Formats: structure tokens, sequence, C-alpha cells
């Protein structure tokens, strides 16, 4: 996807609850550094819901694309209160930025 477009999407819709940098602080949600290739709910020091911790899947392009379309549907009981990015293209650009900014 388009990393530059994804960044603006992140700043507009995710930044209020997330940081991406290495050593980043947990805000409402967990810092996202090292997200790709890691199982759900593994950010150090963040108190996840049992649901986010128990999902058991590995975060990558396919799982993130599905999750971000409708967070609560993918992880029922999650405390991430966000409706989701409905447009596929916008979601792909965001994933591209996420992959570039979290490693
Ligand atoms: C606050 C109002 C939030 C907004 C806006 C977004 N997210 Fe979030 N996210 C938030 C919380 C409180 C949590 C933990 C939920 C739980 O049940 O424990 C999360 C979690 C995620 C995750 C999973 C991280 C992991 O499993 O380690 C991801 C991938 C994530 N959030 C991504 C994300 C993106 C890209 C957002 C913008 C589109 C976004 N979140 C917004 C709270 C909030």
């Amino acid at each position: 996807g388009d990393v530059a477009k994804g960044k603006k999407t992140f700043v507009q819709k995710c930044a209020q609850c997330h940081t991406v940098e290495n050593g980043g602080k947990h805000k409402v949600g967990p810092n996202l550094w090292g997200l790709f290739g890691r199982k759900t709910g593994q950010a150090e020091g963040y108190s996840y819901t049992d649901a986010n911790k128990s999902k058991g899947i590995v975060w990558n392009n396919d799982t993130l694309m599905e999750y971000l379309e409708n967070p609560k549907k993918y992880i029922p009981g999650t405390k991430m209160i966000f409706a989701g990015i409905k447009k596929k293209g916008e979601r792909q650009d965001l994933v591209a930025y996420l992959k570039s900014a979290t490693s």
C-alpha cells in the first residue's frame, strides 16, 4: 500500500490511542512496535482484555486487514472501541504504514 497515505490515516484515526515507535508509550491502546509476526496481545507491559490475549492468531497482512475492517467482530469483547476502516484501499495503505513504522 501507500505508506504516506497510511500515515495520515493513522494520525487521524489511530494516534489518539496508539504509538508505533520503539520504546513508545501505551496510551488508551498498546504501543504497536513489533506487531507483525507476533501473536495477539503481546506488547510488553500493556494490560489487554482476555479476548485480545486469547485470540491466538499471528498479526500480519491478512489478519490485520480483516481485524481493522471490524475490530469487535474479529475480537469480540475487545476494549478497542473503534468501528473500523471500511474501505479496503484505505485499510491496505494503513497496513503498509504499520509494517514500515513498527520495525
Ligand atoms: C482508542 C479509542 C482506540 C482507537 C481509535 C484505536 N485503537 Fe487500537 N486498540 C485500542 C485498545 C484499548 C486496544 C487493546 C484492546 C484489548 O482488547 O486489549 C487496541 C488494540 C489494537 C491492536 C491489537 C494489538 C495487539 O494485539 O498487540 C491493533 C493492531 C490496533 N489496536 C490497531 C489500531 C489501528 C491501526 C487503529 C487505527 C485504525 C486503532 N487501533 C485505533 C484502542 C484504540
